[PDB]
């Protein structure tokens, strides 16, 4: 699925991410934008054999499961094919788990380097919330 901006924030905000560990609305809304246009179906793969998948483009090295990443981890207990779903559930979970893990919003390489220190709040202008 292929959010719309405004239709994502409304989810974000249903999930609980509004100011989570301090990061408004905007910062998460641009995060996804950057990370996959809004596809919940994006994947890439790095270089090292891992492979980022949905929404936030979370990482099997660490994050999911998805049985070709050797010797990663699996820290939000879930298949990495769940992050591609249409209800964004799974990782809204997962990203809330990434974000407490001590480095923050930062995680996210394209949030540190497209949406860290501008005005975030751009993303949910205009929105209905
Ligand atoms: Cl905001
Ligand atoms: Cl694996
Ligand atoms: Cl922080
Ligand atoms: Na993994």
């Amino acid at each position: 699925k292929v959010f719309g901006r405004c239709e994502l924030a409304a989810a974000m905000k249903r999930h609980g991410l509004d100011n989570y560990r301090g990061y408004s609305l905007g910062n998460w809304v641009c995060a996804a934008k950057f990370e996959s246009n809004f596809n919940t179906q994006a994947t890439n793969r790095n270089t090292d054999g891992s492979t980022d998948y949905g929404i936030l483009q979370i990482n099997s090295r660490w994050w999911c499961n998805d049985g070709r990443t050797p010797g990663s981890r699996n820290l939000c207990n879930i298949p990495c094919s769940a992050l591609l779903s249409s209800d964004i559930t799974a990782s809204v979970n997962c990203a809330k788990k990434i974000v407490s893990d001590g480095n923050g919003m930062n995680a996210w390489v394209a949030w540190r380097n497209r949406c860290k220190g501008t005005d975030v709040q751009a993303w949910i202008r205009g929105c209905r919330l």
